[PDB]
């Protein structure tokens, strides 16, 4: 599997409850739920860069698959986690060890769709991105 490309959000399902479960305050939940970030991904051997890009902010994950790293979620839910991203067959599985139980995500591809399930405390948010070709800085 190769996740490299540029991807545009098509749906974002149950995002509000996900953020509610991270204890994000009601006003930021409103701001956050309006954002439709693109995903720019470069898979370079086991080195993955995943840029979640929006006007409100860019969130950059830059990691080595299988190697735990310290993830600074300040500005999201104001936490830090020790995160590990691992291959689970054709799926990318992330566990974010920290204050919240069961926090992570799973990413996979179906045709020209990038699929992203985000999880915390038994709450699930599902996003789907379509692969696009128009790139502007
Ligand atoms: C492979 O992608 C992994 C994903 C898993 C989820 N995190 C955290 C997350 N931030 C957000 C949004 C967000 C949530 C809360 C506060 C501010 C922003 C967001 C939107 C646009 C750019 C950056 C962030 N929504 O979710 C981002 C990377």
């Amino acid at each position: 599997v190769d996740f490299t490309g540029y991807w545009k959000m098509l749906v974002n399902e149950n995002f509000e409850e996900y953020l509610r479960a991270l204890d994000v305050n009601v006003a930021l939940r409103k701001i956050a739920n309006l954002l439709k970030p693109d995903k720019e991904i470069v898979q370079d051997g086991d080195h993955m860069i995943i840029r979640t890009l929006s006007t409100f902010r860019n969130y950059i994950m830059d990691f080595q698959v299988g190697k735990e790293f310290e993830e600074d979620l300040t500005g999201i839910d104001d936490r830090k986690c020790m995160t590990t991203v691992s291959w689970d067959g054709d799926k990318l599985q992330c566990v974010q060890k920290g204050e919240k139980e069961g926090r992570g995500w799973t990413q996979w591809i179906e045709g020209d769709e990038l699929h992203l399930e985000m999880r915390v405390e038994g709450v699930v948010c599902k996003q789907v991105f379509k692969k696009v070709q128009h790139h502007h800085h």
